């Protein structure tokens, strides 16, 4: 079973933890990768009720199991805060335009 299901993509806790560690490290170092400059501030326009406090940052989580290092980011993201706490896993899949919906 999946811990997080983003559309058709299946993720376990280990998948999200691994992606998060990568995103947080780049955040600390003040470095970004890809044309969209990840990791970057996630404003939460959607108004998701995250249990942890802002500010939030989004970083891609890939269905291939590999850590994002540039190129196409896909539709899935892990959202973490300044304390390196996981807020949630979101996706553009099943959401209109560039909006997000939570991965169930
Ligand atoms: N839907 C959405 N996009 C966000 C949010 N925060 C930042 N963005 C960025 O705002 C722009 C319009 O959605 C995009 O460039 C998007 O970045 P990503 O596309 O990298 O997620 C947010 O809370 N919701
Ligand atoms: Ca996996």
């Amino acid at each position: 079973a999946c811990d997080y299901t983003c559309g058709s993509n299946c993720y376990s806790s280990s998948d999200s933890s691994t992606a998060q560690a990568a995103g947080y490290k780049l955040h600390e170092d003040g470095e970004t990768v890809g044309s969209n400059s990840y990791p970057h501030k996630y404003n939460n326009y959607e108004g998701f009720d995250f249990s942890v406090s802002s500010p939030y940052y989004e970083w891609p989580i890939l269905s291939s199991g590999d850590v994002y290092s540039g190129g196409s980011p896909g539709a899935d993201r892990v959202v973490f805060n300044e304390n390196n706490q996981l807020a949630g896993v979101i996706t553009h899949t099943g959401a209109s335009g560039n909006n997000f919906v939570e991965c169930t």
